[PDB]
Formats: structure tokens, C-alpha cells, sequence
């Protein structure tokens, strides 16, 4: 399970640079290097790095520093292979973005939000990076009268569609991609879900530049089923991007590597991108524990990609067992490929078979024979 | 606080009618008529009530009984008054719907919910139903490789896109709503969220035919805010019906009374809809606790609507104090309806104000004043 | 890994006979008779069955009846070699314990439940069961003001104290396991958690007739570590007997089969019991999903003890690497069971090294490696 | 509603000094002197304020900047006539915590743990507190190899006991309470609930010296009653002090102010002490959110003693109200507080209304009339 850069592991600046500093602790390891990372991530076998404009050029640089970091990351990718296909903005940290960016209440807050975006999009372009990521973790409420949503919705589609003018002006070659979350640090946030986000997309002027970016501690902190909401982005032709990671259940955002947190998911996930013939990077946004040292920081890394590879092999297996292929048929899984009435709306009407010849009760005691099929895929999941 | 068949509360037949039955236990009340029911909400001062097509004509009911069954219920509505403003199919009780309705992996269970479906339109459009509510409540898995949620959503748009074809043909004056729920009793539901199914409707053939159904229980079974999931459904247009009622956070569906549950989200859920102008019915889909009798099922359904009344008092009162006027512009909640670009986005990039001479740290001083403006709210909740 | 009968896997009747009757649903499946269910778990490889006495002898059967059932049970066990661990009283289906059995407001009402429960003890003690499981599903509350919980404890107190004297009268050799549920059916339950059913036993007139009965997903719907739980359990002498099946999360009741759900969850879980030696049964309390016909039943309860099986041999070769070994003193394991001061008050302090002279930066230093021990965990359950 | 100083509302120096630091941002607010705190918070009305050591004497002061600091701190209890009734330990901001105080796994870490308690209490004796509070924030494990739990609980028993001698050692009028937390930071956190706090408590040399400080967002992080936690805590005899705050559902910690997140549950809670007869300190762990600037600081902070005051002034209306003392009766709530078997075990089995003649249908038939007493206590809270 050594990973390839065909493999398009990628990695955040953020994550494995992450100094430990929580709610209710100081940092337990220094600051990295953005050059050391680069060269770390691809001795594992990382295919890329992903990153936030605060990430790479310290917040009030002047021009001069700003292009210095940027030669010196653009010389550690040059060294390694390394390439970027993905970068997006903070726009959470600074306290003047403590009432979110685009749809802060204050205007003038809400114009420099959208003034700092623009800024990274060149850079990103530039770097060559395909997506360009936004995360609105500010952008929501504590308390119920505090924003007016109809209002903050407003705002919020009047900036994705200056950008996508933007994008189009320039004639850049890049695609949005709205990552969603449905709390923390707000109370609650706007576009709280996967489908939330694929709702809002619908109503901005230029939909076909717009897709989302689900994250899968993300979902998991509502419940959700995360292969459940992934399917239904590629179903809309919206899957752009994806953040992995792993979460035990509903609580604060845990950020643990992949495969760390609801196991069966991550195997249900892995099975459908393979499937599905998903082609974009396979991006781990998580934190190594601040219980780590460095050493730990690039061991749970690895953990991340090792944990794709297993589930990848798992799941292949699973599907290409003749004996789950005929587990899939006993469960009518083909029949639900099917469409229900090819033959029309008027020849279902007409159809007595379909409602006064029915035999309900035949058709009730049919048993689905869903329990030998997850059986069959936990006994493939466990090697048995 | 009494109310007027001009606020238009409405209940479902199986509310008030809930018999007591629940997982561990048997039935604490006997089977209501819908006469009675329809008798007794008229004198508590509703304005109709609503049903499944099994709550009206028991399951297998040949025309004759049906007939009769629907001659009787009609005679209920012209005594007393009562209007039927929505209607919905009973997908979910019997055994042959265990794997879905719309879609279970069996082809011809999917065609027969078609038309079972189908039936119960011509019925609530001659009751004069203006809106036709869809709960795919068995639309789901328990497990993973049980449903292609892919395909199982080919097989959704599909059937929705014949019952449009169908109302279209017949010339109905009627409207779909998705009625989402993100578990029970499936382990997992298709389109779980108030998004999930906004996201859905804008794949259909004709979107302008379907809106949504949300229920403040169920968006509270995933955590979410639910006024503000209604936010995003007005600012869609797409809010066509509602269902009140209250839950105790992240849980089995518990279906308090109205304004039981999350008491604040309450508040803020009348505000917004008194404010926005909502104009549908204002349902309520409720179960009397299984330890009533029947003086306390009436005292449960009266309950619902005095605590519209009161909070709607509230609210208003809220809106219209001077003083949370004035504290409303002291959180900039005017600035936030303000476009933060109506100028353009040349305008933007050479608006030096907005990036290279704006002060960061001055703004990031303001507080929001929210924490004042909140305890006002709570002020004016509990009449202080 | 097929089931010996030293496994002790034992199942209860109302698991694989349940009907599929769910808030929602009719039933899927006919009636099993208890004497088949006994015959088709032995088959299985299962140790023993359990009972509520509602299973066994249908409520409101005469005393010749009572027999009946009963001979034509015990018949069933010689016939196959069965064994009964475990009995337990139904004090939540019929409509009379509406508020509960031991705690609902009704003095009549406590008094049927205590008589109820004495006389399925003497049907326990005679088929030989060492455990009687106590279940107050209904005893709780959906409104606050319904019940004072103070005053409800002193007459779960005082239930469980004449329980405790009866079975002391005589001369019974059989104790009491309480079974936490934290909600489901009532809105909230009293003792909802494993610590809940600690402390409370505490404060019995005979505390060591009295241990818990926790079960996988009850801690699960709180959100709690299941294993964590049973550690603590373990730690007080009281985990008389346990409860296997697996759940997705905080959300209604699953009842999935054991190892479906939090997979991770229940190798720690097997883990712990295994090293802790634990000698009771491995008792499954799960539902085969309505999805399925009788086929599916047995395939779903075959599942729980495979999944049981293929774990322990996980764990146990996890705990045999002498890799995994190693990985353990690198993260101090060792240390922890070592006595943090076993020198006394005095020494500690005197000792210069512990606060005076301690460096403080150099311990904060050492990284933990529980991430490196976490990706060994892991690469063993899978079986990389 | 103005606080007097009889009403016993003290604060956190870290609540209203909290600089608005969280994951995902940095502080928005300067840092308060302690003197200040204490001057403004008298001012409000406040009874007394309590401390961790480090917000007190920044981590690593030589002996003669702790006595400065100490020395102004009491000037500014004096000038004001503020108490100081708690205090407490910082055991999980610094980086040598990131494993745990009391059960890390490295035994030099817990030695100093230990040590760094001691030297505050002697200070919390000086300064006059009565009880002295222990959140083992640190105490868990994100995952599972990590930490043998039973081991775990050896070292956490052995760290309160050796507390428990040193106080008894030196003639200190001061008692333990343990504040139960059941995540973040930690993924899992030891003694999750106050059940799990009672029940361990139940295992320590001196239990009499020990009792729980529940939190409101504590228990409702895991959807628990809190209420119902309270009152277990009561009839134990264990409540030794309390934390009032706010939590909107099974997310992050948000420690909103009093009488935000479930509101509903606050009335039942405050109904609860006051009618208990709780003679504690009614004590604020809250966090003004890091939107506010001072003045909404202190707006916050006023808050929180309003909405007590106010929910205390409907709850005795609620009880007071002769139609809810009928209400009451009619409920049965009456009969709950009687012994179910005053008459003993004998005359129970001997009683043949208790079973044999025993009308059960009768019996199930009455109403609970829960929700008519329901809708009695909104009307109170809602002043209707
Ligand atoms: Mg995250
Ligand atoms: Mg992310
Ligand atoms: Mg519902
Ligand atoms: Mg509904
Ligand atoms: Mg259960
Ligand atoms: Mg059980
Ligand atoms: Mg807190
Ligand atoms: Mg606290």
C-alpha cells in the first residue's frame, strides 16, 4: 500500500503544519516551514498541497516579502514534482471577519472580503491551481436576530456572482467549489449542507462554475451519511472536489486522519469514487492530534493515505466477487437500475398489472435479503 | 389568544387521530371516525385538516365503501365549515412499501405506488386540495450496499416528473411538495434536509410545479436551525406548506405540540413567517402523547395553536419596540440589506477604501452589540 | 469462526422473533414460536435464549395455559440443550404502564409492576437464569413538569429494595442487572446512562445484588464511548451481563446486528472484554430489519456472532505483536498503571523533582506516538 | 429584576475575561485586568467571583510576583465586599497537559499535576473558598489503545484520595466537586455525565469530601436531561455547586449566556433549585461571544443574572397558581411522592388487589392529563 502520485493524494498547508493550539490549549509544536512541508508530504508519495492565502504569505505583508515566499514555495515545488490544484481564502482567523466575510453585516467588511479573495484567485491561477475552494466558517449567527438570512443570502449570492464575473473577465480557467459545515466557530452556519449548498448554486448567475467541496467530518457533525450527500453532488454533476477526514459522530469538528472515525463510511465512500470514476484529488484536510510530535505529525499523514489504499483494495474485492455480484442481483439491485415506466405515463395508467391485478401481498413477502449482502461486504471490509 | 379560521391552522387527520401505538408499546386510545375529528378541531377554531388516502378509505376499500367513506367526510366538511387544503399518500404502512415507494429496488412495487398515488390526486383535487405533499419516508437503506443512491435518485426524479406530466395533462390546479426527513424508520432517508430536497427539485422537468414541506421536528433531528432552512426556502420561493410542531433535539422523531421542543426556535420561526408574509395553511403534524385520553388529545391540539398565538404576540411586539428598532441599527442589520457592490466590479477593484486604505484594525474593533439585541428578544418572550 | 457454545452466545426470543413492526409499519414477518426459535439457534451455534415473560406466556394466560407454554418451553431446551441466563419482565407494552412500571404516578399501578416482576423471578429462577434484567422503559417523562424525578427515584429505590428482599427471602441465588437507555419510547428515561445505573445502586439497601446491563447502542444515543463505559463498569465489579448490537449514531434505536454500526467501536469493545476476562454471556438485543423474510433472519443473527468472532481474533493478534507491544511502552501504557505517588503525601511533597525542580518544557516536549499505536490498531482490525 | 447579593450570582474571571480565541480565530478582545473584573462585576450586582490558578498568577511567577498579584486581587475583594466561594485548578492550557493531569500517562506529568493542585488550595483556604473545583478537561483519549481506562480510573481514584488526605492532613473546611464533562478537547473525556461523577465518587477512601458541579451545556452536549441530572445529583446529597450557562443541542461547547440555548429547560431547572431549596452559589461558566466589544462584555453578564431572576419569578407563579396545585393532583403527581409498599413486602404478595383482582384496563384507561399541566407551565413561563 505504497502510495503513487497517480494515486492524487494532496494535503493542506494547514494540516500537517497545524501547531496544536485548541479551545482550551496553547500550541504543543512550532510552526513549520511551508518549503519543509513540501518536501516532507512528497517523500510520502503526496501528489500535491493545497493552501489558504494566510497560509503562504504571512497576514500584512508588504509586496516585497509577498513575492519572496512566493519564490521560495514556487522553488520547493520546482525541486520535488510537487503541484497545487487547489487554493482558497482565509477569511475566518483576522478579527475583522469575526461576523463572517461576504455576508458580515458591516458593508465595508463584506467589500475587503471580496477585495482579499481576488487578490488569491491570481495567485491561485498562477500556481496553476484547477479549483478554487471557499469556506464560509464565519458567515452565520449565535443568535437569532443578529442576521436576517433572506438579507445574508442576498450577500451572499451577490459575491459568488462578482467572482464568477471575475473568473470570466480574466478568462481563467478555474471552477468554484463551496465547501459546507453546519456550525463551529458559528453557532450555526449558512449553507449548512451538502445539499444546502447545491440548492444555492442554482440560484447564482453563472451555476455551471459553481460546485461543492464536501468534507467528510462535516456532514458527520449533523448526522448525515456522508456517501449518501456525495452521491447525490455527482448525481447533479457538482462533485468538484472532496475533503477527507474522520469524525466520531455529533460533536466538535475532530479533524481525525481518514479512516480514524466512522470505518464503514469511509468504506462505503471509497467504493463509490471508485465506481463513480471520480478523477479529482483525494484531499485530506485533518489534524494530527496535538498529543504528536513531528514524528507523529508525518506518521498519521501516512495513516491518511495508507487508509485510502486498504479501503480502495477492499472495496474492489467487494465488487468483484461473483458471489456478491449475485448477493447484488438477489436484492434487485439491477431492478433499481431500471427505469420504472419507459413505456409512458398513459401505458401506466392502462396497466392493470401495476395496480387492480397487483398481488400486494406476493409482493410484500418478498424478503430484500439485505443482511447476507452487508454480511458479504463486512467480510470483505475485514479480509474473512 | 383565539383563534379565527382566518389563521388558518390545519391539522392532518392522523394527528389528533393517533391511536398511541409505538415501538415498545400497544394502543392507549380507540380509533377516531374523521367525523368526529372534523367536528371537534371546528368548534377548537380550526380552519381544516388534511389526510393520507389510507386515514379516509382503509386500506383495500372497493369503490362502494370507498364512496361512501369519502360522501360521509364530505357531509363532515359542508356542516361544519372545514376546508382541505392538502393532501398526501400513505407510502410507508404496508409491508409492500418496506424497501420505498417511488424507490424500492422491486420494479413493479415503484409502479404500483405510481398509482396508488395517482388515485389520491383526482380524490384531493375534487376535495379541493391546493397542495400535494410527498414523504418518501421508506425511501432509504439501513446499510450501504442495499441502494445505489444514484440510480435511486433516477428512479425519484422519474416518478415525480410523471406525477407533473400527469397534473399537467388533466389541467390540476395543484402543487407538489417534498416533505424531507433525515432518518426513521429508514436508518438513512433520501433528500434528509430542507436543502437535500431544494437541491433535488431543480433537476426535475418542471421545477416550477414543486416546492417543499418542511417540518420543524426533522430539521431539528439533524441539529440544523430551522428558521433558518425556511429562510432559505422563501428566499428560493419554494416554500408552498409547513409542518409545526416541537422536538427535544438530536433523537427519535418525537412530534411535541407546537412550541414544546426548542422554545426560542419557535419564536424566531413565527417572526419569520409573520414577517415575510407566509400565506399557506399553518399545519401542525402532531401526536398527543400515548399517555392522554381523549380531553387531553383536544387539550394538546388547542395547545398548539394558543402557543402560535402567543408567540406571533410576541414577536410583533418585538418588532414594533422603538428601541429594538434603534438597537437594530446598532448591529448594522441595515447595512446587511445593503448590496455590498451595487457600483460593479471595476468600481470594486480600484476602490481603494475597500483593500489598500482600509482600516482593518478600526473595523475589527466594532462590537455587533448582538448579545443586547438578543436579550431585548428574550425581553420581549417572556413579557419583561 | 464458527460459533462453539463455550462462546456463550445466547439471543432473546423478541430478537429474531421480532415482527418488523415499527412507528411507521405493520409487520413483515408471521409470529415465531418460541420452540422453533430455540431449535434454530441451536442449530446456529448459540448457547441460550432469554425471555421476557411476555414472550413466553402471552399476557392474561390462565394458570393452565401458563403451564403449557411453559412444559412445551422447557421441553424445547432438553431437546436441544439450551440454556436460559437471563429473564427479564415486560413492563412497557401494555397500556397500563403508559407512565411507567416502578415510577409512574399511579401507587396501584407500582404495585402490579412489583407483583408482575416477583412472579416471572420464581419462572427465572426454576428454568435456572442467574441474571434477572431490569428495563424501565417507560419510566420517564415528556413534559417537566409530569413527574419529580427525586420523588421517582425514591420509588425506583423502593421497587428495587423489596426486590432485593424477596429474592433474599428466599433464597434465591440470582441478581439484578439495571439496563440503561438514555430515550425511546419516553421522551426522557430515568438513569439514563451506565453512570446514571452506577451511582444509583449505590444507594440500594444491598448493593451487591445489583450490577448494570449496558448496551451497545444506549450509550451509543447519548453519544458516549460504549468501551469507555464498560471500562468504568468493569472497574466498579458491576457488569453483570451485556447487551450487543450495533448503532449509527445519536438517533432512534437501531437495534442493528453486532459489528454493523460504530465498527471501530466494537473491536475496542471485544478488545475489553476479552483482556478483562469477562465470563457472562455474549448476549445479542437486536432487531433483524423489516427488509427482511426468515432467511434473513438467521442470516442477521449468523452475522452477530461471526462479527464477534472475527474481532476477537482481530484483538487478540493485536495484543500479540510484539510490534503492538513495543508501540505501547513508546506511549508510556506501562506508565499508567503504575502508582502515581505510592510513596505517600509526605514524599510527594518533599520531592524537589515534582514541581520545584521539574522541567516542564522537556516533559511537554515528548510526543505521545498514540498515532503511529492507532494506525497498528487499525492495519490489524483490517487485517493489513 | 436587580441581582442583590443575596441572590448569589458569582462569575469565572475567565468568563467575562474570555479574549474570544477559538479554533478557527484569534482574540478579539484585550485582556481584562482581574481588579477590573472584580470592580465591574460588583458593580452589576455579582455575590463574588472564582478562579483557576493561572488566570490569578500567570503560569510561572516567582514567589514574589504571586504575592503581588494575590495582594491586589484581595484589595479588590475588599474595596468591593466580593467573595470568592470557588476555586480551581488549571490542569489543560499548558502543553505539558496534552495528555492529562491526573491520568497522564506519564507518571512525572501526574506527580506535578498533582503538586500544582495542592499549592491552590492552601491559596483557596487563604482566600476563603468553600469548594474547590476539578475538570479533568485533559482526561481521555481521541483513540482507543491510547488509554486503559481501569488503569485511568486507578490513577484518577489515587490522585482525589491523596487530595482527600492532604485536606483532612491539614484541618481545611473544604470540599471536592468534580465537574463532569463528556468531550472537547479531549475526543472522549473520563467521567463523562454526572452519573459516571457519582458513581465513581462512590469509590474514593473519603466519598463525604465529594460531590459534582454540573454544567448546563455539559450534560446537554450528550442530550441529556439536565434537569433530571440535577435532580438525581439532589437525592444523592452531592450537589455541591453548580454552572449555569446555555447550549443550543449536541454540538461544540458554546457556553452561551444563562437562559439562552433551551430555554425551556432552564425554567424547569431554576424550578428545580428553588424548590430544592439549593443554598450554593448560583455560579456562570459563560463565554461572551467574540463578537462583543466590553460593553457587550458586561451586557452578557447582566444577562445571564436577569434571565435567572426572571425564570425564578415564573416558576414560583407556576407552583403557586392554586390551578396548577389542582393540575398537579389531577396528575397524580401527588400519589408518586407515597410509599409504594409502606405496608412491606408480605402484605404486597398477600394484597389481591395488587394482582389477582387487579381492573388493569381500568386502570390503563385514565388519562395522565400531562399535557393540560403542560400548557399551564408555558402559560406561566410565557406570563399568558
Ligand atoms: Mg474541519
Ligand atoms: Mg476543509
Ligand atoms: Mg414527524
Ligand atoms: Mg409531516
Ligand atoms: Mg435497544
Ligand atoms: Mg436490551
Ligand atoms: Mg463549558
Ligand atoms: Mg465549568
Amino acid at each position: 500500500y505504497q502510495p503513487t502520485p497517480e494515486d492524487r493524494f494532496t494535503f493542506g498547508l494547514w494540516t500537517v503544519g497545524w501547531q496544536g493550539r485548541d479551545p482550551f490549549g496553547d500550541a504543543t509544536r512550532r510552526a513549520l516551514d511551508p518549503v519543509e512541508s513540501v518536501r516532507r508530504l512528497a517523500e510520502l508519495g503526496a501528489h500535491g498541497v493545497t493552501f489558504h492565502d494566510d497560509d503562504l504569505i504571512p497576514f500584512g505583508s508588504s509586496d516585497s516579502e509577498r513575492e519572496e515566499h512566493v519564490k521560495r514555495f514556487r522553488q520547493a515545488l520546482d525541486d520535488t514534482g510537487m503541484k497545487v490544484p487547489m487554493a482558497t481564502t482565509n477569511l475566518f482567523t483576522h478579527p475583522v471577519f469575526k461576523d463572517g466575510g461576504f455576508t458580515a453585516n458591516d458593508r465595508d467588511v463584506r467589500r475587503y472580503a471580496l477585495r482579499k479573495t481576488i487578490r488569491n484567485i491570481d495567485l491561485a491561477v498562477e500556481l496553476g491551481a484547477e479549483t478554487y475552494v471557499a469556506w464560509g466558517g464565519r458567515e452565520g449567527a449565535e443568535s437569532g436576530g443578529a442576521k436576517d438570512v433572506r438579507d445574508a443570502l442576498d450577500r451572499m449570492k451577490e459575491a459568488f456572482d462578482l467572482l464568477g464575473e471575475y473568473v470570466t473577465s480574466q478568462g481563467y480557467d478555474i471552477r468554484f467549489a463551496i465547501e459546507p459545515k453546519p456550525n463551529e466557530p458559528r453557532g450555526d452556519i449558512l449553507l449548512p449542507t451538502v445539499g444546502h449548498a447545491l440548492a444555492f448554486i442554482e440560484r447564482l448567475e453563472r451555476p455551471e462554475l459553481y460546485g461543492v467541496n464536501p468534507e467528510v467530518g462535516h456532514e458527520q457533525m449533523a448526522g448525515l451519511n456522508f456517501p449518501h450527500g456525495i452521491a447525490q453532488a455527482l448525481w447533479a454533476g457538482k462533485l468538484f472536489h472532496i475533503d477527507l477526514n474522520g469524525q466520531n459522530g455529533i460533536k466538535y469538528d475532530q479533524d481525525l486522519r481518514f479512516g480514524a472515525g466512522d470505518l464503514r463510511a469511509a468504506f462505503w465512500l471509497v467504493d463509490l469514487l471508485e465506481s463513480a470514476g471520480y478523477s479529482g484529488p483525494r484531499h485530506f484536510d485533518f489534524k494530527p492530534p496535538r498529543t504528536e510530535d513531528f514524528d507523529g505529525v508525518w506518521a498519521s499523514a501516512a495513516g491518511c493515505m495508507r487508509n485510502y489504499l486498504i479501503l480502495k483494495e477492499r472495496a474492489a474485492a467487494f465488487r468483484a466477487d461473483p458471489e456478491v455480484q449475485e448477493a447484488l442481483r438477489a436484492s434487485r439491485l439491477d431492478e433499481l437500475a431500471r427505469p420504472t415506466a419507459a413505456d409512458g405515463l398513459q401505458a401506466l395508467l392502462d396497466d392493470r398489472s401495476a395496480f387492480e391485478e397487483f398481488d400486494v401481498d406476493a409482493a410484500a413477502a418478498r424478503g430484500m435479503a439485505f443482511e447476507r449482502l452487508d454480511q458479504l461486504a463486512m467480510d470483505h471490509l475485514l479480509g474473512a
